[PDB]
């Protein structure tokens, strides 16, 4: 299934940094890193359930969010990028 | 339909474009994160919007992803953390 992961990080307090180079570090085998917060996960659903817990642990929730969107297929949701590929 | 709307706007300039692209979206959808917006359109709505966005992004430096969230999305996002 494809879960796309939203990090909006902190950037008006300390260690907004560490913690999305984290988040980027737990996604990195399952998943496609699209923008510089924005990751699209691969996944089972026991392998979502595992990596869900780690990004919530690893943010804080006080003044960092994560949405989570369970897309079904990536094939259903159409997906457009327009500009830059950093 | 839902269309999620996803900026990576540059860390120049970068505020006012954030800024232009969320007032653009103001009446058509929710700004559910900094730069990420839900935004409920039908598809001429959705044409109109789309080409502004095009237009108000920084393409050699920004960059956007659009979603068809489909029917029933509501069932299918979590939220986690501040709002």
């Amino acid at each position: 299934m494809m879960v796309l992961v939203s990090y909006d990080v902190s950037t008006s307090s300390p260690g907004g940094d560490k913690r999305l180079r984290k988040v980027a570090k737990a996604c990195r085998d399952l998943g496609q890193r699209v923008q510089f917060s924005v990751f699209e996960i691969e996944v089972d659903p026991a392998q979502w359930t595992a990596l869900r817990q780690r990004l919530c642990d690893l943010i804080d929730p006080d003044i960092d969010s994560l949405r989570f969107y369970h897309l079904g297929a990536k094939w259903e949701a159409r997906v457009e990028h327009v500009g830059a590929k950093p």
